[PDB]
């Protein structure tokens, strides 16, 4: 269909600009960034809008698109429970337009997390290794900390990871994130990588997600665009569309 | 429950004897091997049997178990549609008896197959690498062939793997199973290993199962023993006991 | 040193221009591409040239550089015995000029092949897996085939890889390159990757090289540039600069 | 050769006894453990000894062996610069006798450490990840610590590993061993595994060693046994025998 992009020259936005044109099914209509009026959406006959902007502006963006007709695929972060009620509330009176908000539009990332969550229950041990370029400020990554927290929740009815360590050097066993060891590698030549390691007597199971650039998000978002016409109202996360949960 | 083991002295059977013994909720009631009469099962008031014997004997074992109303958890392989049908005929006469037959009792293997199936529609490319000890007679393994067939079925209606190969040495691109390349490594020091690879521009996802030892089969078997009576009649596979939906 | 680039607008050549400019022991003194007079090098008082052009232009360039006493670091491919002998012939007249020609300037790639060669004899089994983006025409890659032949040469007089394969689908066991299986994965989202697997009972050894960028060729070329005057005549390969003995 | 095992009831020693028995070219001549007199070696006309005993007994063992012109392949650890010099001094009396002492007899481990040292010079980043079964007492492993130290030494005169980390949880970045991150994974289902990661913008290089059981040391020990008399006196490490 006919696609618009908000935050159209930002890191993710500029990437989504090139991707829509490169698609056969999809035609570019509106590319709005900072300082731009939202009229250019109605003036471009847009069917579907992608939003990768900023927490401080996104709420104003949505109030518009709903009161209009254009579907909204939102990647922009900073969301609370009271914030979704506002989106749902605008959609109560307007039951024809569909909206989706996702904290992660990378399909492989969403699949990894889901598999980790399903697998957690069945193994004695779980650890996370994440590996990034050496310009990363935060250790571990947001994704690894979140994965660890989720696996730990999936494991709340099981004993802790077995570990006879009785002598160690500080830091050897990783960050302890809700009882899950998370290790963080920072290596020139790498980009963004995460392995989830499960183990039990006689077998191991490993899940690896590798992102080599900011196009890891593209198929996820384009999936959510090609498919936003299907389900009405608000949908949170990419997982419903992946026939997962 | 009172549990007997058929094939009690075998490689897997001896493992199961030990686990049934060590399991506090299960009472080991019989250990039968070659030349032991099946009457030993009933003398022990066996309620459930684990069978890890040989395709040549399992049908006669199963006939006795079913006739006597003893639940059966069968790891023994060689089961065909005809054998499954025969099992179901026998169970008609014993509506309260349950039989669970699984071709793969490693939970990590079953999970990894499930995950491959769930991921398969959401990437451009999919291949399987399997790696085994150099005494393996079949290439690719049953499991890899099964995995590639599942992945292909999952991807029905979607474009084939992209591949510009125009010059190749015979065999480089692996075995073709329904359009899914399967590569088989035979290496001293390995046991049984399989990696499923998924990719699209900007990201890859990998699921690696490593099978090191036969103790890996224990949780799968014991889960089936504990849950056996939940489904009267024949259940094929471990998947349903894993509650993945 | 005063360094020029032949093929400065090219995929690898522009990467090299940037490299020379950024390094502050080297002065970028010439950036020639198609249609540029070679006189530009002399009018730049160029001491060393990095050549990443085309097999069709390189000997001509080389003849110029050698006649003009300009040291040459050549990445351009298509070099045969006859071409090396011609270069040898030109350097007889110019004994204080050095030419280094390498088919692979990626230090990581060079090292991995050297390691594979050193390891090959001490293991019962050796296999090569290579994985590339799906726009690659040739399977296996030149590097993989070449790595498999080095491994085979090193393993002369040892038993073949053990392999009890009695039933297989064609292609499952990979391409046989001098007795060494080579498996070629073609997966969207990959670039250039190679894994060499060694195994004997009780241990395995894996060497994995991942090539993400053309900047992978940068350190090899710059090392060659910094060390080219240290060896008269013709050096073939990057290996001799890495001081691997 | 007639080969005796000192420490024949031990984890590794018993593995060596089996290996020497199954080896077509070698004749098992003695099996000694604690409380067996060393004269059983001379009684069996032992020509070479494999020693996987204990740091407290090994020098006495060596003294006896050198005195009796019996070659020694020694895996027992605890050797010091001082202990090497003692063995070398004893060897002046018996220029006829060869001793080989190695901290690691798994050829694949010795190869990976060699590869790591070589590669360490050529990349911006180096890290070590090791992965063991969850009954392991020490983190990181002896091998992983040894490796990180050798990688550090190779990288003297290079800038440190780049790393912009400005916010971390404690432990996320591993143990710092001489400037080399070392991460210790402890996981049920695993045995003993180590990965060495090197990288520079553009490319990475990884070397992975996986030990599957105690038989990982066998070929290295047997090779040492076979080649021991090539080099008179004391050889430290297996590396020389791998004709690198
Ligand atoms: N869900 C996911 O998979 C992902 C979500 N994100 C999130 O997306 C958001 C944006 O992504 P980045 O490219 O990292 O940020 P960015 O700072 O690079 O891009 C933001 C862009 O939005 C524009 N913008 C600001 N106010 C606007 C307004 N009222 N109307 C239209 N455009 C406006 C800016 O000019 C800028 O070009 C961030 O909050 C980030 O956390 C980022 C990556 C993935
Ligand atoms: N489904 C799964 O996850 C797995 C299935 N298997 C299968 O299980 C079976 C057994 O495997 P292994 O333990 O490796 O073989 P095994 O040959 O070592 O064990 C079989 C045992 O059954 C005994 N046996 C033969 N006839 C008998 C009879 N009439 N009554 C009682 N015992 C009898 C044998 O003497 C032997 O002790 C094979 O078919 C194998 O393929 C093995 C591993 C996993
Ligand atoms: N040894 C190594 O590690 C590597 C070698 N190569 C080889 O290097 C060569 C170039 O590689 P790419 O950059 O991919 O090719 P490219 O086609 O992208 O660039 C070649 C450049 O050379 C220019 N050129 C043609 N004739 C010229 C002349 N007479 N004087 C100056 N410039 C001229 C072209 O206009 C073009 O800009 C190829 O032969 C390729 O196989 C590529 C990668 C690595
Ligand atoms: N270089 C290498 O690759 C390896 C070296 N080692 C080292 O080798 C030594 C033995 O290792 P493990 O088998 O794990 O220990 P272990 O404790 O299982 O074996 C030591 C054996 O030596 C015996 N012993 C003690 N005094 C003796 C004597 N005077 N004569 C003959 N036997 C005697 C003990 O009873 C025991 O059977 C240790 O120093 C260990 O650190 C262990 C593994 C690998
Ligand atoms: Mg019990
Ligand atoms: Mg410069
Ligand atoms: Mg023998």
């Amino acid at each position: 269909a006919r696609v618009g992009v908000l935050g159209a020259k930002g890191k993710v936005g500029a990437t989504m600009v090139r991707a829509v044109a490169a698609a056969d099914d999809l035609t570019l209509s509106a590319e709005l960034d900072a300082g731009d009026p939202l009229s250019l959406l109605t003036d471009g006959n847009t069917e579907v809008v992608i939003d990768f902007t900023h927490p401080d502006v996104v709420m104003g963006n949505l109030e518009f698109l709903i009161d209009n007709g254009i579907h909204a695929v939102v990647g922009t972060t900073g969301f609370t429970a009271e914030r979704f009620q506002q989106v749902e509330s605008w959609l109560v009176a307007k039951p024809n337009t569909s909206v989706l908000i996702a904290p992660n539009f990378a399909i492989g990332a969403v699949l990894s997390m889901h598999f980790a969550k399903q697998a957690a229950r069945f193994f004695d041990s779980a650890e996370v290794i994440e590996l990034h370029h050496p310009h990363k400020a935060d250790a571990p990554s947001g994704t690894a900390a979140r994965t660890a927290k989720l696996i730990a929740e999936a494991r709340k009815g099981l004993p802790p990871n077995p570990d006879a360590t009785s002598t160690s050097l500080p830091g050897a066993r990783g960050a302890d994130v809700d009882g899950i060891p998370v290790h963080a590698v920072r290596l020139a030549g790498l980009v963004a990588h995460q392995e989830v390691l499960f183990g039990t007597e006689g077998e191991t199971l490993t899940i690896r997600h590798d992102s080599l650039d900011r196009t890891s998000f593209v198929p996820g978002v384009l999936l959510a665009v090609r498919r936003i016409a299907e389900r009405p109202g608000l949908t949170v996360g990419l997982e419903p569309l992946l026939d997962l949960h």
